[PDB]
């Protein structure tokens, strides 16, 4: 019913010690005790070289937000998490749909999470929420038509109004990175581009567990 | 009446330069003291808020309130000097002025009505369109009425709407109260129906969180 | 008087590095001083502003002017150097030039009618929409006209309109005074209802503060 | 036909320096022909590095590699990263591409893939389309872009470099121009400015245009 | 025909000059005459403080290709003085032909002299106004050609700059009197090219200087 999630992306200060003997172990036992306290960490994320100002994306998930706040504050704890600059993080929260009431988030569905993501924020035109019912009906339908030949890339789209600067995050999951670009260039032809303010930034990367991602970055 | 009163209110949003260090013993105890010396009957503290994770550039916000702006300049400052304001980085800091309404001049935001905080706060500035303030009076009116309509099903929701002209770069600041965090999203979602919504300029950054004494959210912050 | 006179105008918005030390000593003295000899060149400080709190990126404005830019900049090199401007960053510095009205030539910036500076002031860069300076004379005529009309019920709340095309980003560089500061914010949100705000491009960012004595103002900073 | 079937990405990575390299650098440009060559062995290939300075005061230096996965040039970018010029550095702006079939020439094949040799001079930038271009009538983008290649022939000396980047960042394709005389970038931008598809933009900045040079006289000449 | 690149490099203190200063202005000039000998020209260094809270010092140098620009602009860097400076704009642009008017070349190629004042800024048109027919075009900008020829003492230097980085021209008007360059600047709002533009900041105005009196008026 209620689910906050929090997707947290942060920069390396500089690089990483020559010895980071300790830093992945911290970080993997800080992930134990909070799934003890029934946060969900659905991934950590490589986003290094795909953007220059971050390497680091954490996905949560929570009952409430205070729980993400609290996960969030004790990860800046870690040695890991003290060589790292926070850059954006956005939560959302899963609301029931305007029309398909079955669309539940690929999260939300304990469906397993792939090797590849893209997160990016939403705005929609300030008529779009203004049009007829019906015409909102029609170009959503439309979207999930042409999005029907993708079933291999996962979408997750939660409301995020009042949260943060934005209406909606979009995280969109699939084992091979080119099929994300095809869908999101076959999506440009939907007629609600033309409702579209804001889509960016971008927080593109590849699913790690904590050891290989510390061991990969600079 | 209470539209005849001057009272300045302040949001300001600081982050943190890095992390409370350890041991952070005295942190909150001199920030407390700092509050009720500040409170010597004149400058209120409504609420001190924990931001953290909701945002990257942001971890705590103190909402403030005075008869002068002047007082809550000197606020500022004393609390930029205590260990923990040494400790932060300004972010975001405006200051608006309620001034009486257009039309319905009976809604006083909550703050100035002696309300009690409820426990997450959502705080942006807000810019109208060009024209808007050009309209004929009635249909700015008809249109703040359908406004105040769609909201009927959010009594919970505390709404805090305050004039900012010439006080910085916004023309109001708006500030939503609520004990459950998904009753100030739902209102906005539904917000969005509301026919005011196509003369809108700006209205970010958002800043929202969850109220905590300075004790609680000195100890939770990284 | 004097149209044809040449004077330029500067507002150099500074703000802290962190926090002054807590033995700020002689920091206040030595900018007395050196403004004491700007003087003597006839270089005038209108006034220092604490901007702090109402802004988080800013905490002190000086407005001063002079004959010739050059004079500007020699001031503004001479106060960095002293041991506070050694303390702050600057933030926003930005000139402009007293040039003739284009219709009221009777209209003159407060600063050079003799007026002494009032206790709050509000400055903003401003651009109008690119067709603005391209319709008919008389339809700018008249709603500058009209502007001018809705602007005499705060007589107390006195213009400095300055042109600075070429001389940084803007078009006009736009001061307010008044003793009283919630007169600055009803001014502004009446003049909304003007005919001019269809042709408005930019207008921040707002710097907002109130006058002091650099010696109380050093004293107040963080 | 195998061409656009093909997956090859590619990323354009700028770095600003931090200050100033030491007056003493004798290795520094050693270790990063080193990682190169190491690279090399791995199929990243590097397309080119380039000297920016000058040219914008925010970025010193590019990078141009490509390989089959954006996992190899992840890791080749953070082993870069940890090289002393490395960390005499600063990342700018770092964005990839993928090779995808163009929607009407699929006989228009980015110039590195065709394996054209690279020129002295390039000119990077990443660009959005209006929101209406991809639902116009299918004739009529075909008709804009006929019209921009029509117009570009003036100018085969300006080699083209077009690739989708939908989902990797802020943007939809990255365009990177190659040419051995820079002011022949210049003038072929100027004429394209002819274009009816210049009704159809919304995004074009930032450009990042510099001059190939091997690294280890890049490593000289920058301050 | 001839090929000329034109810079424009914008710097900021890191905080101030030592009050101690003495060699940073030879130095410099001793740099500036070794790059005359590779017909490197300076125009002018600028004095910008005051006038921009995050801008000091512009030096204006032009040279037959961009490349000895690059390493002027890397030299420079070295020096004490670029060791105590930022930057923070600097911009390439081409001379390249006129579309109409081709009697008329930047103020720098045609080699009169550096006026006291500059400003200098970028320029980017609408994206229709190079889609507009030609006659359109034409008649807008010999019109604002006829609005500027009360300023002959404001002299104009127009390079094109496509793909050499963000914008499509770069402005510099030189002038003896700054209040000319404000008169100028505000009498052409009212042409009609003035429709036809996207973006035209930011201003790095100042005031020419030679590098010696320079470097000592800086904070
Ligand atoms: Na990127």
């Amino acid at each position: 019913v209620i689910r906050y999630t929090l997707w947290s992306v942060f920069k390396l200060k500089d690089t990483l010690p020559e010895d980071r003997a300790g830093y992945a172990d911290e970080v993997q036992e800080l992930f134990d005790q909070l799934a003890a306290k029934d946060v969900t960490i659905r991934g950590t994320y490589d986003l290094s070289g795909l953007r220059a100002d971050a390497d680091l994306m954490i996905w949560w998930h929570a009952e409430t937000a205070d729980q993400l706040q609290e996960a969030y504050n004790l990860f800046r704890r870690t040695k890991l998490g003290r060589a790292l600059e926070p850059v954006w993080s956005n939560m959302a929260l899963h609301r029931p749909a305007e029309f398909n009431r079955s669309h539940i988030p690929a999260f939300l569905a304990d469906e397993t999470p792939r090797n590849y993501i893209s997160v990016y924020p939403f705005v929609r035109s300030y008529d779009w929420y203004l049009l007829p019912d019906e015409d909102r009906r029609r170009m959503l339908a439309d979207h999930v038509k042409m999005a029907r030949g993708y079933p291999d890339v996962r979408a997750n789209t939660v409301a995020s109004f009042s949260l943060g600067d934005y209406e909606w995050i979009l995280a969109f999951e699939a084992d091979e990175l080119h099929r994300i670009v095809d869908l999101m260039r076959h999506l440009r032809g939907s007629e609600a581009r033309r409702h579209v303010r804001e889509e960016i930034p971008f927080y593109t990367g590849r699913r790690k567990d904590i050891g290989e991602l510390v061991a990969g970055l600079a």
